[PDB]
């Protein structure tokens, strides 16, 4: 049937969009391919933890996997599973694996909560057509407030055993002249204090994060989505995957949608039409829908920039072996609190998250997720034989990112007399993981594939709202930028078009 506005997905862009449409009085349907995560599972919990993965962990796989960095300790808990509509999807392309959330809330379900604004000078470099003053004065602060961003208590941080691993890295970086910064989060740090005291059920302190948090983490279902549902104007349909998009003869849109059950069985194929169509299926999901629509002839007026400009936010993982006298602790919070900020907009920039190790025993390992400035981009191309978008990206395109990361961590190794670990990421002796992405960005870049407010070129009433808009890099963990850009864009769209 017909609904005035449809939003595809329930991630950050989509959640912003639906809230503001509902507040404006526009009846809005959200379609989400994954589940609503609100039913206790066989252990009485909604989500599985990292030490007890089960079918809830994974989107349609037949075996659980250890989180990157932790194979040596966590492979022992892996098991065969039934393919199921689980929360974390590892999407494998030829030379890149991308990790995305699937469910009501999208990646907010599975992310580490780190809520960081990009440096203004870099924002200006990457999106020169956007007025940066309005972003920093108005839309970033709106995003932070709505997301429920909060700050750790620094006294507690200094004292607690749960953050020893971060203190050890801050000291080691300090020896090399590098500074650290506290990073705000959407996990409730007050709640975390109470976990540590044994006062409330543990989540961050019970090795939960990448398959969801049973407590503590203010994912989008608690914030934007709850507010959107509260307008009375927004409905969410789950286990509904949009496959195709076409323009009806009179300028509306019609979608073909598959309804599945949690075992992946096709129940129904539906057609939904609308006046206003907002894509929030993420960098991979929105880009695939649009490249399919262009190359199969259902949206023939899309431009040649659709599919282009993809980058993995310079994501590289590395690890250092500590001296025996510098243990990182058997108890490590799952929510990072500190980063190393060596980002000066030069080619050697790095912002590195100090990541926890989920092993629950002393490993002496310090793990980092580095964000680098690497100009290489990939392209999504449509494969008509398999009806999938394929990412044209090769491992050598990450060389600049590896070199930048290596230069930084070599400085820290030299100052402290430590070495890398080479055995954390599988078979090869490899100190730098260069074939994964947690922060996919691009494919439908703002100002190139769309206008400067995400209106897709060639079409009216067709909008993209999500990480596909960002040109491959933001220099920090990206969800606050996505959220703020969506706030900026939807405000304009609703005032001018709706
Ligand atoms: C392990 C991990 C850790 C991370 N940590 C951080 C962090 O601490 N801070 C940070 O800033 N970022 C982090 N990220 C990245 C962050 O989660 C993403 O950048 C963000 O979620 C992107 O938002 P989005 O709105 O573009 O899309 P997504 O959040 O990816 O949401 C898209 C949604 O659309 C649905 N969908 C897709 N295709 C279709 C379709 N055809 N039909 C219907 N529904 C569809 C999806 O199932 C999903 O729910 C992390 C990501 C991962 C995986």
């Amino acid at each position: 049937g017909y609904v005035p506005a449809v939003v595809i997905g329930t991630g950050y862009g989509a959640a912003v969009s639906a809230l503001r449409l509902g507040e404006a009085g526009v009846q809005t349907l959200m379609l989400e391919m994954g589940q609503l995560w609100n039913q206790p599972g066989p252990d009485g919990n909604i989500f599985c933890g990292m030490l007890n993965p089960d079918k809830r962990s994974s989107w349609f796989k037949n075996r659980t996997e250890a989180p990157l960095g932790s194979f040596l300790w966590l492979d022992v808990v892996n098991r065969n599973i039934d393919p199921y509509a689980g929360v974390l999807d590892r999407v494998n392309y030829d030379q890149m694996s991308v990790y995305v959330g699937r469910g009501v809330g999208g990646g907010s379900l599975v992310n580490g909560g780190m809520a960081v604004e990009p440096k203004r000078s870099y924002f200006e470099e990457i999106l020169p057509r956007v007025d940066s003053s309005e972003m920093y004065d108005r839309y970033f602060p709106r995003a932070n407030s709505m997301l429920r961003v909060n700050h750790i208590d620094t006294k507690w941080f200094e004292d607690t055993e749960w953050y020893k691993f971060a203190r050890v890295s801050r000291e080691q970086a300090g020896k090399a002249g590098l500074g650290t910064v506290f990073v705000p989060n959407v996990y409730d740090f007050g709640y975390m204090q109470r976990e540590a005291a044994g006062e409330v059920p543990k989540s961050a302190l019970a090795t939960e994060v990448i398959y969801g948090n049973n407590h503590g983490k203010q994912s989008l279902d608690k914030t934007y989505l709850a507010a959107a549902l509260g307008t009375g104007k927004v409905t969410i349909q789950t286990l509904h995957q949009v496959k195709t998009i076409r323009q009806t003869k009179d300028g509306g849109y019609a979608l073909t949608v598959e309804q599945k059950d949690t075992d992946g069985k096709l129940l129904a194929t539906k057609e939904i039409s609308c006046r206003y169509l907002f894509l929030g299926a993420g960098s991979l999901g929105s880009t695939e829908l649009l490249v399919r629509a262009r190359d199969t002839g259902t949206l023939p007026n899309l431009n040649s920039e659709v599919g282009a400009g993809w980058g993995p936010n310079g994501n590289i993982m590395t690890a250092r072996a500590n001296h025996m006298w510098n243990p990182t602790g058997a108890h490590q919070s799952s929510i990072p609190a500190l980063g190393i900020d060596a980002w000066d907009n030069s080619d050697s920039s790095v912002f590195a998250e100090i990541a926890p190790m989920p092993a629950g025993l002393e490993t002496w390992v310090s793990l980092y997720l580095a964000i680098t400035k690497n100009p290489q981009r990939g392209t999504f191309v449509y494969d008509a034989a398999t009806d999938r978008a394929k990412l044209n990206w090769t491992r050598d395109q990450n060389a600049p990112a590896v070199n930048a990361a290596k230069a930084l961590f070599d400085r820290i190794n030299k100052a402290n007399g430590t070495i890398y670990r080479y055995d954390l990421f599988g078979t090869q002796l490899k100190a730098f993981a260069d074939d994964f992405c947690y922060h996919p960005l691009g494919g439908c870049v703002l100002g190139k594939a769309t206008d400067d407010y995400g209106r897709v070129a060639g079409y009216k009433n067709l909008y993209v709202t999500d990480g596909s808009l960002i040109p491959g890099s933001v220099g920090v963990n990206p969800f606050v930028t996505i959220t703020a850009l969506a706030e900026r864009n939807v405000e304009r769209i609703i005032k001018q078009d709706v």
